[PDB]
């Protein structure tokens, strides 16, 4: 889906870019902006927690990947599908994919590979929308993501 890819890329690239730079993007959101803004807010809350709680595993995975240049970033796509396409599909695994994406984006800045952040964001969005299309549609896309992590109103 064109609209699902577009919205997912906007959310994912905004999170990875602001995690690496330390500064939010003031540029307005495109189509379905209200959902995208709520999704980015949820991603910041949940995603920052995932990076803190799974720091040892994220450091371990980053070391195994041994990312040194732009060719290594292009090959990340096949490692992503090997790990992500094996087993169950849920929002927890999706937030892990994106959160590790931000952890990798920060490392990319450190090694002067900031130009690889946007192709990284596109690769993550590609793996997500291409492999989990049907599941994402059944779960109401990004509205479903926001609702899933919304627990303060359970009573
Ligand atoms: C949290 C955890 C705990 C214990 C060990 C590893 C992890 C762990 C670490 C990192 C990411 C994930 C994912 C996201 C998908 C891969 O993301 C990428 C892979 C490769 C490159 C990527 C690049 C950019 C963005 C995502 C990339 C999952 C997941 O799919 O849940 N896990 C758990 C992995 N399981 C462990 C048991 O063995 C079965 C697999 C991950």
């Amino acid at each position: 889906s064109m609209d699902l890819y577009r919205q997912s890329l906007e959310i994912i690239s905004r999170y990875l870019r602001e995690q690496a730079t330390g500064a939010k993007d003031t540029k307005p959101m495109g189509r379905s902006g209200a959902t995208s803004r709520k999704a980015l807010e949820t991603l910041r809350r949940v995603g920052d927690g995932v990076q803190r709680n799974h720091e040892t595993a994220f450091q371990g995975m980053l070391r195994k990947l041994d990312i040194k240049n732009e060719d290594d970033v292009k090959s990340l796509s096949r490692v992503m599908i090997h790990v992500f396409s094996d087993g169950v599909t849920n929002w927890g695994r999706i937030v892990t994919l994106i959160s590790f994406g931000a952890f990798v984006a920060k490392h990319l800045k450190t090694i002067n590979q900031e130009s690889c952040i946007e192709p990284l964001a596109e690769s993550i969005t590609d793996v997500l929308v291409r492999t989990k299309r049907d599941w994402l549609v059944k779960q109401r896309g990004w509205d479903g993501f926001v609702e899933f992590f919304h627990v303060e109103d359970l009573e």
